[PDB]
């Protein structure tokens, strides 16, 4: 499936951020997904064959990458009265660049792309801030310069976006007055101040003996989505349970059967992480490399060999309060009883419980 192999990759993806980040990381894997299937239906050959490894698109079982993705993007287009998720796709071609028509016909159908057509030949500036501007619009401007300047010059041919945006009411808010300056230790001789909030109430809740860690569901309202935390039971403890964590094992820990409604008193700190990528490096490293340098196939797009890519940018951004929760990302392909205490790591992530999608994931290190 779809959202398996998106999991996967987020995993993949972690083990190389892992390396160049210290600190926080946070990141919507569905975005990137997303990006990269609109390139992979332009790729073909061992440009194709390398998207697909990396994404783990190999393994989706019915070409059918695509029809998949336009489900689960016309299931993760909702709102409510209780919580907001969207997620757009957009092409932006320079407007002199011509592309295959069944090119543009199937990122129209399978990913809802619209596509403008700008001038990067002769305003390359502008038409990065038009690019720009337009992910702000998506995003109620939380990731504002997406892509920075000098990624586009003249020479850009293509540029292909995805944005999501979430944002959602606790199922059960933190009460305000019950917030409260406390250490949070991101090692075990090392703390900051940060904000605490803290609820005694039920959640699904389940102590992983086997890594020591707990983890715990904490609902949206209406459910639809959850955010999921996983904390160590020591300070120091993140490492262990990063080195330990696969898709098989998150599904296993995280699902209902394994789970159990508990009265839980929860802290959890406000915080907000904002943290940009470049990915290009890391995209070669786990496989994709025809895609950016001379045996670049992507002649699905325009008919013939030629195209390449430049760059491929992701910046996310999150901030959690009493009241819920709001997550925002996007991502730019260039072409030319018990307790838990969150006052030390931890990872969490925004689930889609219906797809049982990973929309967001994250690791919580230091304020
Ligand atoms: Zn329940
Ligand atoms: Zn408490």
């Amino acid at each position: 499936s779809l959202s398996e192999a998106n999991t996967k990759f987020m995993f993949d993806l972690f083990q190389q951020f892992r390396k160049s980040k210290e600190n926080n990381i946070f990141y919507s894997p569905i975005s990137i997904t997303s990006a990269l299937g609109m390139v992979l239906l332009g790729a073909k050959d061992n440009t194709a064959q390398q998207i697909k490894k990396v994404l783990h698109f190999d393994q989706v079982t019915e070409g059918n990458v695509h029809h998949q993705f336009q489900k689960l993007l016309t299931e993760f287009n909702k709102s409510t009265d209780a919580y907001e998720l969207k997620i757009a796709n957009k092409l932006f071609g320079e407007k002199t660049y011509l592309f295959l028509q069944e090119y543009l016909d199937a990122i129209k159908k399978f990913y809802q792309t619209s596509v403008e057509s700008v001038d990067f030949a002769n305003a390359p500036e502008e038409s990065r801030k038009k690019i720009n501007s337009w992910v702000e619009s998506q995003t109620n401007e939380k990731i504002k310069n997406l892509i920075p300047e000098g990624n586009i010059g003249s020479n850009t041919t293509l540029v292909l976006v995805n944005a999501i945006y979430f944002k959602g009411q606790w199922e059960k808010k933190f009460n305000k007055e019950d917030t409260k300056e406390e250490k949070f230790w991101p090692n075990k001789n090392t703390y900051k101040s940060i904000q605490m909030m803290r609820q005694y109430t039920s959640f699904h809740f389940a102590s992983l003996e086997d890594v020591q860690a707990k983890v715990l569901e904490i609902p949206y309202k209406g459910k639809d989505l959850s955010m999921i935390v996983l904390l160590p039971n020591e300070i120091d403890g993140l490492q262990k349970l990063e080195e330990k964590l696969t898709a098989e094992k998150l599904m296993e820990w995280t699902s209902l059967q394994n789970m159990r409604e508990t009265r839980v008193d929860l802290h959890l700190p406000r915080f907000k992480v904002e943290e940009s990528y470049d990915l290009k490096d890391t995209l070669r490293t786990m496989g994709m490399v025809d895609i950016f340098n001379g045996d670049a196939d992507l002649s699905g797009m325009t008919g013939s060999r030629g195209l390449v890519l430049s760059g491929v940018l992701h910046k996310a951004f999150v901030e959690v309060t009493e009241e819920g929760a709001e997550a925002a990302a996007a991502t730019a392909v260039v072409g030319f009883n018990e307790e838990f205490h969150c006052n030390h790591p931890f990872l969490f992530f925004i689930r889609q419980n219906k797809t049982n999608s990973i929309l967001f994931y994250g690791r919580f290190s230091s304020p």
